[PDB]
């Protein structure tokens, strides 16, 4: 077990992925499927990883730390911190004046919805509060997943994969033997609006959260960081960012305070 913190130490340091002397094994055993195609055995690899710009082993490496997947609910924290943390320290200072949630990269629909859903939830326990309604804004490539995102439709095999058998009833018509539709009162809640994240920012307006997970991993560090200073603006003085599970933001002068909560961090913007 000790040629794992000289890997992970790493990624940190590196391509600003961290990650924990428990999840150990969902590493080991998914980049050792990669690390098979080659003959790299598991610290040759570190160092073949330095000749970056070269071939894109380091870009393959960045893959396979991230599930290559589209889940409802990821990682399920940062959804009930949105819930029971965010939303009434956002309720209290505002007063209720419609908060505009970001969904930046939306890819098939299913991280705002779940969105949506999470707001709906919150409705209907703390009665009242659900002042005006939450703006859920979600942007993405001019392509056949956000498109998809706007049809709203889903199969019956992805709503398998981390969706509530409650919420799937209680979220979603079944509009076919084979598919499942979401609800339109959840549907409703979400506008998709198409945006390269490489391009300005202007027209979004301010949020009060922002949603960007398992993106900015995928680009690099000089222009990790312009985004990151470009999601700064958009966004309400003490307004929440959500860069999903692993990601760091080692960066930036200050402009970003870390908030840690028991599950996981968020980011507020001073």
């Amino acid at each position: 077990n000790a040629d794992f913190e000289l890997f992970r130490v790493f990624l940190e340091k590196t391509c600003g992925i961290v990650l924990g002397s428990n999840k150990q094994y969902l590493v080991s055993s998914r980049l050792n499927k990669l690390m098979e195609q080659q003959g790299i055995k598991s610290l040759g690899e570190l160092v073949q990883r330095i000749q970056t710009q070269r071939g894109g082993l380091r870009e393959m490496v960045v893959d396979a730390m991230t599930t290559n997947e589209t889940l409802w609910f990821r990682d399920t924290y940062p959804f009930e911190v949105l819930k029971q943390r965010v939303l009434p320290e956002l309720i209290k200072a505002n007063g209720g004046q419609r908060l505009r949630i970001w969904s930046a990269a939306c890819s098939s629909g299913q991280e705002p919805y779940s969105l949506s859903m999470a707001i709906d939830e919150f409705e209907k326990t703390n009665l009242g509060q659900l002042k005006a309604g939450v703006q859920i804004v979600a942007t993405d490539l001019s392509g056949s997943m956000l498109t998809a995102a706007k049809a709203g439709e889903y199969d019956t095999l992805a709503m398998g994969r981390g969706l509530s058998p409650e919420r799937l009833q209680r979220y979603f018509d079944a509009k076919g033997p084979g598919r499942w539709a979401v609800k339109p009162a959840i549907r409703s809640r979400v506008e998709f609006r198409a945006l390269n994240l490489l391009d300005s920012y202007a027209s979004l307006g301010k949020f009060d959260m922002v949603f960007c997970r398992n993106v900015l991993i995928y680009f690099s560090a000089e222009v990790k960081r312009d985004i990151l200073l470009r999601i700064h603006g958009t966004l309400k003085p003490g307004g929440y960012l959500f860069l999903g599970a692993s990601e760091a933001l080692n960066n930036l002068p200050d402009h970003y305070q870390m908030v840690q909560c028991s599950p996981g961090i968020i980011y507020r913007a001073k």
